């Protein structure tokens, strides 16, 4: 049982290096991770380190790492260490990167068996995962925007259908609930449902569809919010609800479709049976899993034709159905081009922070800070109040709060000031998911249907990592295949520590500017007016 | 026509930024580039900037760029500029990167015509190209090691057959010749042949196969070295040489097979006809080009089966043949696993430097410098002597000289010392090709047949770019598809400026250690014994070790 150290006592030579060690450990905290005993944090086999030997080597390196040194991590394995500068990142990570022609699961697995690979997902291998909260606001905003577009600005009296109650998928129920809606989420592993119930991310659970629908109608009628976890296999249940004529307003999905071998259970198999299918006949498992997802998607399309609003929530499931012959698998859009992109054009993203002290008092303090720095932003305050009331901390106390260009720097510098004066009991790590305004290229998700068709351009993601290393981040990462699977994405991550020092003030101002700035210029280059405007408004250099 | 500024006069706010401006221009110097009117430096369409407008914007940005600022270049286009630190790179570049599933020439061309793409090759888009000399020692060393392996340690008395006399391929003739051998290099464009001849990278030329064979035979007997450029199409010429029973000792190739649309002329078409075929029916063109490259490779396999030593010289030709149906296209090895890999295990690679002064005297001075710093190293002295004797400068006087781990830092700090005292008349840029011991991932070339089977792992190339940025290089780049084409490689470049300042001494010591250091830890991780030895000898940290 691994968990981040608490307090002000260090195990490393400096706070910046201790921050890495604590966040690495926090990623594997039983309250945080989905299956830490196997180093799995979330999203299928998204791991924190290659294996246990690698894990322990990183810990040792981190404790002896000097203030002007940089540790190199290659797919969860510490592979080198060189002298740099106090302003350079303490750690540099490159996880799951494969030459394009070999960027598929088949080759990944071949390298994995040889002990040469690890799947870092986005925040799993870059140590900045904060439990189900990380994606919460992202999922909340997506549904909130969908609400304003089709239901008058609220999901009150509407029923949402989805599946997948894992680390990140588990945030779907609370997201719909916070928007005042009713939701039924299908999950095939009761253990997963319990995790969501225990952590307050889902209200109820049931194994019978009849009971689920009765609760949903009752809540929809009384116009009250309600989350219901339905035990079953979505590929099957969705068709049952479909052929029963149930009225479903919104349909999406978040099973780990990006990984046919691990993330999706084939219809007709119990978990035990599926486990054996997976172990004994892996290739059979995949063929059957793919067939199930094709069927799962046919059901989503049927709902869309029936009138419900349907969208892909970034698990690449549409691609899987497409690959099986479903020519119209992409008849419904991805949540980014449909609901979130405008937020990116303002430099907004899943910006977040964690209190190394371990004391929630620090998070509450940063929460009040937000209101002090942005007194006129009603929505921001509404979000913080919801967060404080409905989110239960996991591992080190943390906060998800989408801030845009400028707002990030301002918050980061303020946080560092409170760490220095002591209002914040210990240093705080500032980070984000790799899904952000200027850190990722992913044709089936974040960069789906860019107005200029630059969907596949991966230069920006690479530039994001390069500039943030130059700007002075604490640890920078470059991953491949996060979210959508092998061959479908390239993205970067950035974490900077606010230890209260003057050095941090310098680095924070720089990197908290470059990171979101990157997002503004990428969208300005694509021709998004709001982004072009933000550039002029906050003096973001756009050469041409 | 464009060329690098010369002298101590500055157009930028500092020498580091000035260095960028001059290497950028030097890349398009008529003396250096293959087709600078279209921003083309070498290797098919490897360019220096997306288009002319992008080029001029870069210049303007470079002239106002401050000592603690960083310009961002995306596929040859300046897209942003942020405040960083004096030790952070002045320019960060990401060229040609495409999400894997879309990393093919079809999607590249689609984006390119929309003005959304540029092929950076390796040193074209990262402004560190120095004419044909850049790859010269690499090619010399390849043939040198091959000689030791199959011909007693010399090519004297052997005949090599190859093709491709472009910017990089043009170094083949001289490379064989420097090994005392005889070579016939087939080139379909006479203007390309004249270019090699004028730059002294090739001895003679002829459009007569008969004449060529007679010159080679005469020389192979007299035991004299001789390079012959043969006007023609390899697809056809090689089969003629094969079917007439010519005795050929070594066969390789260096046409631009990595780019079917631009780099290979289909058999049976004049250059003028191929241009129209290419503009009008690009898809048909590619089909015909691939058809011809298959025939070309079938001839190479025939020579091998006939007893000649054959090898792929990094243009991905084997792949193009394989994709066409030649099931045994990979019957001959790539030069890296066969001849160069041991060098990478020493952290060696196409290390290079250029004199921003524009005065060859600075280079001759660095040539003497090398000997002073490594007075015991006979091999190093011999190479530098050959280069200074056989290499005619192009654009800013520059020197290619392979240095391994440790040696790079020593030479770099020494050079900086000479810039400080004034013996060197101006700052010098220290760089290299993206092909190096720890900067690239390329299953069909640099990482072909890694002993642990880690061929396709691309993490190290990324880490290379990342570490050098942290180390304090002047400009770092990360490209996709260099050398072998779209989808086949990921790699990083690194350039550092020795301007005589103390800031440079510190940055130089840091980055000239990390760059080659990465090469050592990558091969050691793969299990290469010499690499593990060098790590122990130099105390290079390998975290998994207790
Ligand atoms: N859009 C985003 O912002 C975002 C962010 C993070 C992760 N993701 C993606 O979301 C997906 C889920 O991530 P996660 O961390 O929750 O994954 P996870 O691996 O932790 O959980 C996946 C869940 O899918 C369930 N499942 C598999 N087959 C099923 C079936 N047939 N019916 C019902 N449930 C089934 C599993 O039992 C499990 O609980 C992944 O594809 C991931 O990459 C998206
Ligand atoms: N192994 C290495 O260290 C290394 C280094 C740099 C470049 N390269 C590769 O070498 C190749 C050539 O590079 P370059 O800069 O010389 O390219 P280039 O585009 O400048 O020149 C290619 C030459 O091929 C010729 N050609 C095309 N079809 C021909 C035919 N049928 N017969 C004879 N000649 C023909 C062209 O006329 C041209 O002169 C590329 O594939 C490049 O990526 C390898």
């Amino acid at each position: 049982s691994i968990r981040a150290n608490r307090g002000t006592e260090l195990e490393c030579l400096g706070w910046e290096q201790e921050a890495v060690l604590r966040m690495l450990r926090n990623n594997l905290d039983p309250e945080v991770a989905e299956k830490p005993e196997d180093l799995i944090v979330y999203g299928g086999i998204g791991k924190a380190a290659r294996d246990w030997d690698a894990f322990h080597a990183i810990e040792h390196s981190l404790k002896t790492l000097k203030n002007d040194e940089t540790l190199l991590v290659q797919s969860g394995k510490p592979v080198g260490m060189f002298r740099t500068h106090p302003q350079a990142p303490r750690v540099l990570l490159a996880n799951s990167v494969l030459v394009p022609k070999w960027a598929d699961w088949e080759h990944f697995h071949e390298l994995e068996k040889k002990g040469l690979m690890m799947y870092g997902q986005m925040t799993a291998g870059s140590w900045i995962y904060i439990g189900s909260q990380g994606i919460l606001q992202g999922t909340y905003e997506t549904f909130a925007e969908l609400a304003r577009q089709h239901f008058g600005g609220s999901l009150k009296g509407t029923l949402t259908l989805t599946a997948g109650l894992g680390g990140m998928g588990g945030a779907q129920p609370l997201s719909v609930t916070m928007n005042e809606g009713v939701v039924i989420a299908v999950e095939v592993d009761e253990k997963r449902i319990d995790k969501r119930i225990e952590t307050k991310y889902c209200d109820r659970k049931t194994a019978s569809i009849e009971e689920a629908l009765a609760w949903a109608e009752e809540a929809k009628l009384a116009g009250k919010p309600l989350s219901i976890a339905l035990l079953g296999n979505a590929a099957e249940v969705h068709h049952t609800l479909l052929n029963r004529g149930v009225k479903i307003d919104i349909v999406t999905d978040q099973t780990s479709a990006h990984d046919p071998l691990i993330g999706y259970v084939p219809e007709g198999y119990s978990l035990d049976e599926a486990d054996r299918l997976r172990q004994d006949t892996p290739e059979l498992y995949v063929r059957l899993a793919k067939q199930s997802m094709k069927k799962h998607v046919e059901a989503m399309l049927a709902f869309q034709q029936k009138g419900s609003i349907v969208f892909d929530y970034g698990n690449n499931i549409r691609q899987v159905a497409k690959d099986e012959g479903l020519e119209n698998a992409f008849d419904f859009p991805g949540f980014v081009p449909a609901y979130i992109r405008p937020l990116f054009c303002e430099g907004k993203g899943p910006f977040r922070w964690a209190a190394l002290s371990g004391d929630p008092a620090d998070i509450y303090r940063t929460d009040a800070l937000l209101k002090e720095l942005f007194p006129t932003n009603k929505a921001l305050h509404r979000w913080i109040d919801m967060a404080q009331e409905k989110v239960t901390f996991q591992g080190l106390p943390s906060r998800i709060c989408w801030l845009g260009y400028g707002e990030r720097k301002k918050m980061g510098l303020a946080i560092n000031e409170l760490v220095r004066t002591g209002e914040l009991k210990a240093p705080v790590v500032i980070g984000r998911d790799h899904l952000d305004c200027g850190s990722v290229a992913s044709p089936n998700r974040e960069t789906e249907a860019m107005k200029d068709g630059s969907d596949a351009v991966g230069d920006w993601a690479v530039l994001n990592a390069l500039v943030n290393t130059a700007a002075g981040a604490s640890w920078v990462s470059f991953h491949h295949g996060g979210g959508v699977g092998m061959g479908y994405s390239l993205h970067a991550g950035m974490v900077a520590v606010a230890d209260g020092s003057e050095l941090a003030d310098e680095r924070l101002a720089r990197v908290l500017t470059s990171d979101p700035g990157m997002g503004i210029i990428r969208h300005a280059d694509a021709g998004y007016e709001r982004a072009v405007e933000v550039a002029k408004e906050q003096d973001i250099i756009v050469p041409m």
